[PDB]
């Protein structure tokens, strides 16, 4: 995508891992290739430290979807709140 903000899992892409026809469907900054593989670096450090460059899918999380005990388990700039749910933006690029 557009930038090192940009999050996007690109194990699941239309057609296999790391494919694409375009350049959301590669993570980071990376963008698509002429041969439809995605290309380039994500982000430098990848992963990101917590903030806008911290990408973490929240579905797969212990005790269900968007729940916490800590913030690395949150996405992005995202904190676990007291109550044991993810909180606040995550800050990620749109595209």
């Amino acid at each position: 995508g557009s930038g090192p903000t940009y999050c996007w899992n690109e194990a699941n892409n239309p057609g296999g891992p790391n494919r694409c026809s375009n350049n959301k469907q590669c993570d980071g900054a990376r963008t698509c290739s002429s041969s439809g593989f995605c290309q380039g670096t994500s982000r430098k450090p990848d992963p990101g430290p917590k903030g806008p460059t911290y990408c973490w899918d929240e579905a797969k999380n212990p005790g269900g979807p968007n729940r916490c005990s800590n913030s690395k388990q949150c996405d992005g700039a995202r904190t676990c709140s007291s109550s044991g749910f993810c909180q606040g933006t995550a800050g990620h690029a749109a595209a």
